């Protein structure tokens, strides 16, 4: 007859144009979803959300399922509602779904048993929707999967009896997981929100999804977000100018639920004619400052607040029912007055239950119960299941102990925290830091950048400069403003650390890390700085440049891999070089510094007092053209002693340059790294001549060069001579054959400084091997590893070498592949 569809979408434009689907918004206001800010999209590159579900560029393989991962608070919920909204409404996917269904997974059971008849319960009041017609085929069908991390109760990712069959009721756990790996109503789409620390579980249902990360307010967004939330133009005004002069809390602004919290706390100041002041440094601050004003104005059952809450985190509860209420001394009048605030909320659609406004608020009264003046309130036990995800991982509890248990403390509620409880769980937090301070990651979690959200909350430097004192390792990614301020706060009070790791994900490009380095020059403990494969670009290394000339900077050893630099870099590190007496060590490898960027390099290291030792300009873009400045290096350098140059177009006329100089008897070269140059043998007349000459040269890898068995009769023609202490040959993937092993034989039983010679993937054969182990046994100076790896060869082969090294133990290694 009619169109069903219709009423659903009616139905839906008339549930989701509120922003909560529930009351006690302070006095139950209309929240106008039309309010909704725009939040940033990054696909792991900036994306739309029509073409969602589009096949992607190649091949025009389609995509079913989408996952967007982001912070609690930073808006998924809002999001999803969004688009169940602009469906309805006709501006999204308005030929590519015909249904979208709405999964609530703080409603959905892990235990309940049932059918696949959410969808009559999340759709129309129509107790018996056409579940049985046109609305069972996939294809077209989109259900949207709301907090997967949400989900009440331990839940396990391997499931043997996976139960497929929407007609067959089932557990809940077992439900969900057949829905996300697809065998459950297969072909359809599927939308997933969650926190990024519970794709731990979800990463083993999923297969092959499309990932999508949900990043907060840019600073234009959050100036909209305030004009919008306040009607008042000056209010709005005044309010944004009070939170702009707050540079840490503009930076935590960054999360829409962060804006709220501040918004609403400010229009309460207003009304009742107070200074309006907001200054909240740490998240425990801003909300303690929220649930402080709203409060004030009944402070009696904040036992019971707080007990409710520890209860619903341990025993896996969320939606609470009046009995629950009662059972913790709330009751009705209380109840209501945290309506009036906005503490709880009860649902109105034809529903009732009760709930905190956000899963952080139940976590903060449950960190707060365990400071008051029945779980246990035992901090061990709670730290034991930190990274657990059947104890909603805690995170946010366990932040909120650090922010409360303080000594900066002030009135209002936060009076009624014991002391003596404080100190009880100052110290344990102390000792969980030490010992997680010292783990391997395994996708467990308090991760470094963790423990650093951890004690950013507490600014008591007693407290955290000693808490610093168990980082002598740092490694961390940073994403946003916030991970940022975070990790300068830790790295300014940690005077331990030798070694620091900084990653940088898609927010450098630019100078956004400015604020970090800045903190890096004034270190005194710091010694080794790696900055590789992220994009400190030109302009980055700019910056860091600017703070490597800091008279304190003591930082020797830095690694540059593949930072995106070009040529124009080379221009500042030059600078630096002539400046900064103490690097010792730099990388730039796998970078754009081509011929003239060695060039400007090079007027660095040709600088007295430029006291670099070792140099690695692997891959490089480099070719013959530069070799005579770095020749002209190796002439005069009093201290580079290490030179990597392979992977380069070092051809055979680029070799004989650098030989040039470096067969002077006066050079410090000791480690020569041409490797994959495309050497010939061409060339191994020059390297002869090193050989003989400068008895500084210890190590020569000239691996995956094509010397042939000549190349190698004209190295021996140096190698075998009385003066020549090379102590390191590396000859592996060198096109060798079996016709070169007679020179090879002579050099071991000849050299008197060789320790380590390493042959490779090359032919060397069976006759060679053998006749090299009838002369190793000859009072041989060769130790160490004889290479011959991935190299294959007869039975009779493999018995000599194994009975070589039993009756020759001296040399220890010989590694063979099998
Ligand atoms: N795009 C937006 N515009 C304005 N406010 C927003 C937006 N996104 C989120 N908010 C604010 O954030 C608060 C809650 O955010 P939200 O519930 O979406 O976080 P979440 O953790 O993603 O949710 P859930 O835990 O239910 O998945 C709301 O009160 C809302 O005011
Ligand atoms: C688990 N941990 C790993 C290391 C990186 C870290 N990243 C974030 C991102 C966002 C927030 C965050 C902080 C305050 C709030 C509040 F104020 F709204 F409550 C809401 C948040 O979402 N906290 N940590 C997550």
């Amino acid at each position: 007859k009619k169109d069903y569809r219709k009423k659903y979408r009616k139905y839906v434009r008339s549930r989701f144009q509120c922003i909560e689907d529930r009351n006690a918004r302070l006095g139950e206001s209309v929240s106008l979803n039309k309010r909704y800010t725009r939040l940033r999209l990054i696909k792991e590159s900036p994306i739309k959300m029509e073409l969602l579900f589009d096949p992607d560029d190649e091949h025009s393989e389609p995509v079913h399922t989408v996952v967007f991962q982001g912070a609690a608070g930073i808006g998924k919920t809002i999001l999803a509602r969004k688009m169940m909204l602009d469906w309805a409404s006709g501006t999204l996917y308005q030929d590519r779904f015909d249904y979208l269904f709405y999964i609530h997974c703080r409603e959905v059971s892990l235990v309940t048993q049932r059918s696949l008849g959410d969808l009559i319960m999340s759709c129309c009041p129509d107790p018996n929707p056409p579940i049985h017609k046109i609305v069972r085929k996939p294809s077209r069908i989109l259900f949207l999967m709301d907090g997967f991390d949400e989900l009440q109760g331990a839940f396990d990712e391997h499931i043997g009896p996976l139960c497929t069959d929407w007609q067959k009721a089932e557990r809940g756990d077992i439900l969900l997981s057949s829905l996300i790996r697809k065998k459950l109503l297969p072909e359809a789409s599927l939308l997933i929100t969650t926190r990024p620390v519970a794709l731990e579980k979800l990463q083993h249902l999923l297969d092959h999804p499309r990932h999508v990360e949900i990043l907060g307010f840019s600073e234009a967004k959050r100036k909209e977000y305030f004009f919008k939330y306040f009607s008042d133009e000056a209010q709005a005004r005044a309010a944004f100018s009070l939170i702009q002069e707050n540079e840490v809390l503009f930076t935590m602004c960054f999360i829409p639920l962060v804006c709220w919290i501040v918004c609403t706390g400010l229009k309460q100041q207003m009304e009742s004619g107070k200074s309006l002041a907001q200054t909240s440094k740490t998240t425990t601050a801003v909300y303690v400052f929220f649930l402080s004003s709203l409060l004030q104005p009944l402070c009696a059952h904040l036992w019971g607040l707080c007990s409710l809450a520890a209860d619903g985190i341990w025993n896996q509860k969320i939606l609470f029912e009046e009995s629950d209420l009662r059972n913790h001394g709330l009751q009705k009048a209380d109840v209501s007055a945290f309506l009036r605030m906005n503490l709880f909320q009860k649902e109105v659609d034809c529903e009732k239950f009760y709930s905190f406004i956000h899963m952080t608020f139940q976590e903060f009264f449950a960190a707060m119960y365990y400071l008051l003046e029945l779980p246990s309130r035992d901090v061990t036990v709670l730290l034991e299941n930190y990274g657990k995800f059947e104890k909603g991982y805690l995170i946010f509890v366990v932040r909120f102990l650090f922010g409360l248990v303080n000594q900066e403390r002030t009135s209002y509620l936060e009076k009624k925290l014991s002391c003596k409880i404080s100190q009880q769980i100052r110290l344990e937090l102390l000792k969980w830091i030490e010992v997680k301070a010292k783990a391997k990651k395994l996708q467990i979690q308090p991760s470094q950048l963790e423990l650093f959200y951890c004690l950013y909350e507490m600014q008591e430097e007693d407290f955290v400069q000693r808490a610093m004192d168990y980082f002598p390792k740092i490694e961390i990614n940073l994403s946003t403003r916030m991970d940022h301020m975070v990790s300068s706060f830790c790295i300014e009070n940690c005077h331990r650390v030798e070694s620091l790791s900084l990653g940088f994900l898609h927010n450098l490009t630019s100078s956004f890390c400015r604020g970090l380095f800045s903190v890096l020059s004034t270190s005194q403990s710091l010694t080794e700085l790696d900055l590789s494969d992220n994009s400190l670009g030109d302009p980055g290394m700019r910056v860091l440049c600017e703070t490597l000339q800091h008279p304190g900077c003591n930082i020797r050893r830095l690694w540059l891999g593949r930072c995106g630099l070009s040529h124009e870099c080379c221009f500042d590190i030059s600078l630096v070089l002539s400046s900064n007496q103490k690097l010792v060590e730099l990388d730039l490898s796998d970078n754009a510094l081509g011929d003239f960027g060695i060039r400007l390099l090079c007027v660095g290291l040709k600088h007295l007092l430029c006291n670099l030792k070792k140099l690695w300009l692997v891959s490089c873009c480099l070719t013959s053209a530069c070799c005579q400045d770095l020749a002209s290096v190796l002439s005069t350098s009093h201290s580079l002693t290490r030179l990597y140059v392979g992977e380069n177009a070092l051809g055979d006329s680029g070799v004989a340059i650098l030989c040039e100089k470096a067969k002077n008897p006066q050079c410090n070269l000791q480690k020569l790294g041409l490797v994959n140059s495309g050497l010939t043998s061409v060339c191994c007349s020059a390297l002869s001549s090193v050989l003989s000459t400068n008895q500084n040269l210890t190590h020569l890898y000239l691996r995956g060069n094509t010397l042939g068995d000549k190349g190698i009769k004209l190295l021996c023609e140096g190698l075998l001579h009385p003066d020549c202490k090379l102590q390191v040959l590396e000859l592996d993937n060198c096109n060798l054959t079996s016709h070169c092993c007679w020179d090879l034989s002579t050099l071991l039983t000849s050299s008197q400084s060789l320790r380590k010679l390493s042959l490779g993937n090359n032919d060397l054969g069976d006759l060679g091997v053998m006749m090299f182990c009838e002369v190793l046994k000859q009072q041989s100076c060769l130790l160490q590893n004889l290479g011959l790896s991935e190299m294959y060869f007869n039975y009779e082969t493999k018995s000599a070498l194994e009975t070589l090294q039993e009756e020759k133990p001296e040399l220890t290694v010989v590694f063979e592949p099998s």
